[PDB]
């Protein structure tokens, strides 16, 4: 098992704590803070001990700039990779707020020097979006620990509590830690590692997984190694439009990967051979446009009209959901079933909700909710309190269930 910051020695040292603060933002303004606020108890471990903070995190998914051409950016006095809509700086200020203390932003996380070096035990600094730089998230090690070296120079001990970026072995999550050579895991880390461990060894089945949301090119293929684990799939939000028109109806302007229809054949396939009962939709809630509108458009079908895009699950899939998930000892669920911050579609996100907390409340149902956007609907609902878990991970939450250790997990130093 991983090394806990208990263990470290934390007095009068820079700790450099990756934590994930990625949270939902919407013109600039962070619109939920759970994962900032799931961080707090570890930061307030490395005050309370007598350390300083440097904070490393990533907010969006900004397209990155190369290290190499940074400089130039710099002369001119920019921000390298630098996306107004992906800044933490809204976080910097959010964080400084919870803490009660300054937290002083780096606009930069690979030219913090100055700001680091003029740390002091109390201190908190938070880097900019470190995915600003391409190196951060590249396959080539080579260029992770480039930049990692850079950072790991930021810091004595590191400690990583960003459960949730935890299945991406990135520069951050394991390259400073590496390059480094320490690593232990924050409370965040521990709680969601602990409360899954616990929870996937012995499932209380029916096991069901509700996956939707977005992201469908990277969570499709997290289906795949899920299917040994899990009885049911419920599919809802945008994921189910790549699979139904895999299976042959009309999508409309439906969000969609037109690149992994023969891979959602596939995977139906081995759902089929796993003994996997998946479950699409049946009716759905649609628009001619990504707007709210009292009274949109509701399917018969799981077909979708040429002029219209699906935003919600109908009533009739809502149905069906929640009856099996009424069907289940255990339910894990990641990714809004629709576009639930609008009202009209939002109904089969609070539908779920409400299910899961339902279950766990009146039949000891396990239940576990995860990512950004799932934990804002959870709270938006209530039925937060009433899960037997609501992670800050999402697609982390649903890598684990491959049974693979998490890179950012495993990169830590096991004692
Ligand atoms: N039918 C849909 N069409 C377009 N976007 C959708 C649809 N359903 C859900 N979404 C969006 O996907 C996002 C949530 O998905 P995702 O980011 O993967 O979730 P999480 O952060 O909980 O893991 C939300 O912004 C949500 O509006
Ligand atoms: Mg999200």
């Amino acid at each position: 098992e991983k090394k806990s910051i208990n263990e470290c020695d934390l007095k009068g040292k820079k700790v450099l704590i990756r934590v994930d603060f990625n949270v939902p933002v919407k013109n600039g303004k962070i619109t939920n803070d759970y994962r900032i606020r799931s961080a707090l108890p570890t930061l307030k471990k490395v005050l309370t001990e007598g350390g300083s903070c440097v904070l490393m995190s990533h907010l969006g998914r900004p397209k990155g700039i190369p290290m190499a051409q940074a400089g130039k950016i710099r002369s001119t006095g920019g921000v390298p990779g630098f996306q107004q809509k992906a800044t933490l700086k809204p976080v910097a200020k959010r964080l400084s707020e919870l803490l009660l203390r300054p937290v002083t932003f780096a606009p930069d996380c690979l030219n913090a020097a100055d700001v680091v070096s003029k740390m002091s035990p109390g201190d908190v600094v938070l880097l900019e979006n470190v995915r600003f730089y391409k190196e951060e998230g590249s396959k080539k090690a080579k260029d992770r620990e480039a930049m990692a070296k850079i950072l790991a120079s930021y810091g004595d001990v590191y400690i990583s509590d960003a459960f949730g970026t935890a299945h991406r072995d990135s520069a951050t999550m394991t390259g400073i830690p590496k390059i480094l050579g320490n690593g232990a895991a924050g409370y965040l880390m521990e709680k969601e590692i602990s409360y899954f461990a616990k929870v996937l060894g012995n499932p209380p089945r029916p096991l069901v997984a509700i996956v939707g949301g977005a992201k469908v090119s990277d969570k499709i293929q997290l289906l795949d190694n899920m299917l040994q684990r899990i009885d049911y799939l419920l599919i809802g939000g945008a994921m189910a439009y790549t699979f139904l028109k895999a299976q042959g109806y009309s999508i409309g302007k439906s969000k969609c990967e037109e690149s992994k229809l023969e891979f959602a054949r596939s995977l139906l396939k081995k759902a089929e051979d796993r003994k996997v009962q998946v479950i699409l939709p049946i009716d759905h809630v649609c628009h001619t446009e990504f707007k709210a509108v009292d009274s949109p458009l509701i399917t018969e079908d799981q077909n979708i009209p040429e002029g219209h895009m699906a935003l919600d699950i109908g009533p009739k899939t809502i149905e069906k959901y929640v009856q099996t998930i009424g069907k289940c000892k255990s339910a894990i669920w990641n990714g809004p079933m629709g576009v639930f911050e609008m009202v009209p579609y939002s109904k089969g996100t609070f539908a779920i909700a409400k299910a899961m907390g339902r279950g766990t409340h009146e039949h000891g149902l396990m239940s576990i909710i995860g990512g950004g956007d799932s934990a804002s609907a959870a709270e938006l609902s209530g039925e937060a309190k009433r899960m037997s878990h609501v992670s800050t991970g999402g697609g982390a939450s649903l890598e684990l269930l491959e049974g693979k250790t998490l890179p950012g997990v495993t990169v830590l130093d096991d004692k």
